[PDB]
């Protein structure tokens, strides 16, 4: 039921993001080349299996998730999190807990953009993403 969020999808918009990465303890330095890089998500699915690659000239990563089981996940910032990622109300909510803490990254279609909105501690930070052809 994931079908309209597959694809290639550009940055094209970011708000709080450095709050975002700072509420994780991201380091000064990582916030300014990350606050300045655009990357390019790619969302595809083989069954139910889901592949969701990040790709940048800063840092890359992929994941493979079935929607609905936890899975193990080193993130871009190198927290080791235990995941899940299911449909809720038409968006792409996925959930990371770790040492107690949570962050989840909550993927919404808008006018056709894909709204990426991430949440950790009070900071929550915007997204937007246009699809490739
Ligand atoms: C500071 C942790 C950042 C984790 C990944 C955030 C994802 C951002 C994105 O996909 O646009
Ligand atoms: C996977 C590309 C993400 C680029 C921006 C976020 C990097 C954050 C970090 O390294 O801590």
């Amino acid at each position: 039921m994931v079908d309209a969020f597959l694809g290639t999808w550009k940055l094209v918009d970011s708000k709080n993001f450095d709050d975002y990465m700072k509420s994780l303890g991201v380091g000064f330095a990582t916030r300014q080349v990350a606050s300045m890089t655009k990357p390019t998500t790619i969302i595809e699915k083989n069954g139910d299996i889901l592949t969701l690659k990040t790709h940048s000239t800063f840092k890359n990563t992929e994941i493979s998730f079935k929607l609905g089981v936890e899975f193990d996940e080193t993130t871009a910032d190198d927290r080791k999190v235990k995941s899940i990622v299911t449909l809720d109300g038409g968006k792409l909510v996925h959930l990371q807990k770790w040492d107690g803490q949570e962050t989840t990254l909550v993927r919404e279609l808008i006018d056709g953009k894909l709204i990426l909105t991430l949440t950790h501690g009070t900071a929550v930070c915007t997204r937007t993403y246009e699809k490739e052809a």
